């Protein structure tokens, strides 16, 4: 299998955050209809991305089984994307005792995946499989390094179908690629990066963010901006090069807060700029905070869409 032909696949997509990512679906808002999927087909995308809280959902000890209930729930959304011909990222994200104790969490995590990978094994390669969203805190860049490895190689024991996602440490930006390693030996994986920059302005006025309000009416356009989202885009592709793995920009979004004129550049410019390097996207997100789809309404951000699309 050919990872860069299968970020071709891949392509252009959307978050449904505030979902399944919460402690339960719904906690955060967001509950996955499956009339989504024709909605997001509709608008042009390739793929949607999944972030799914499994740690709660799964016995505390060993064999720490994942309950039945939420996986038909899982099994549900993702064949409800799979039927409209959408490619379907799955992931583990807010394993929160994880990242602040990753020596004890370490076998769950690890059994967690193994289920995973087993229960879809023979699901259609349009599936993707990422490790972990955004590791961070006590999950050091070497100690993630160490981790990521043992999860290949228990997903690898299962399934060597599928293409695997693997994100950096230090909260999954551009920071610690350098530090980043993908064992020689698995050859049909994705690197993703998740891209805020520059985050004074994607998350001025961001009320989950300490002193964000200093940053209101910020703007961004100039050719300063351009110039230096570039540069960090370059270091991403030469990096790429390198080491030979496709790159997936799994998020990216400015808060609304920011001023609509400056939010349309930013999302425009970073598009194109992905898309001159073949990297596959997925923006932040569908239909919550950062949303570009209003349910009630039931209409797009019309200007956002275009951006995007």
């Amino acid at each position: 299998v050919d990872p860069f032909e299968r970020n071709k696949i891949l392509g252009r997509g959307i978050n449904i955050g505030n979902a399944l990512e919460a402690p339960n679906e719904g906690d955060w808002g967001v509950v996955i209809k499956d009339e989504f999927f024709d909605i997001i087909k509709e608008a042009g995308f390739s793929h949607v991305r999944i972030p799914i809280r499994w740690s709660t959902h799964a016995y505390a000890f060993p064999p720490y089984k994942i309950m039945d209930r939420f996986f038909k729930r899982v099994d549900e959304v993702i064949n409800g994307a799979l039927k409209r011909g959408l490619a379907v990222v799955i992931n583990i994200h807010h394993y929160e005792e994880l990242m602040n104790d990753p020596e004890e969490h370490k076998e769950r995590f690890l059994a967690l995946w193994k289920q995973i990978a087993d229960r879809y094994k023979d699901y259609p390669e349009t599936l993707f499989f990422e490790i972990l969203n955004e590791p961070h805190g006590n999950l050091t860049p070497e100690k993630w390094n160490e981790l990521l490895e043992e999860a290949l190689k228990v997903i690898r024991s299962i399934d060597k179908k599928h293409t695997i996602i693997i994100g950096t440490a230090e909260w999954g930006g551009i920071s610690a690629l350098e530090k980043l390693s993908v064992p020689k030996w698995e050859k049909n994986s994705i690197v993703t990066i998740h891209y805020y920059n520059p985050f004074e302005f994607t998350h001025q006025g961001a009320e989950w963010v300490e002193g964000s309000e200093k940053w209101l009416g910020r703007k961004w356009g100039s050719p300063d901006d351009q110039k230096h989202l570039i540069e960090e885009f370059n270091f991403i592709e030469e990096w790429s090069k390198k080491n030979k793995r496709p790159i997936y920009i799994g998020e990216f979004g400015a808060y609304r807060k920011a001023d609509l004129e400056s939010r349309i550049k930013w999302t425009s410019f970073v598009v194109r700029e992905m898309e001159k390097r073949r990297w596959s996207w997925a923006y932040w997100e569908f239909c919550s905070g950062f949303g570009v789809y209003d349910t009630l309404r039931k209409t797009w951000n019309k200007d956002l869409l275009e951006a995007l699309i």
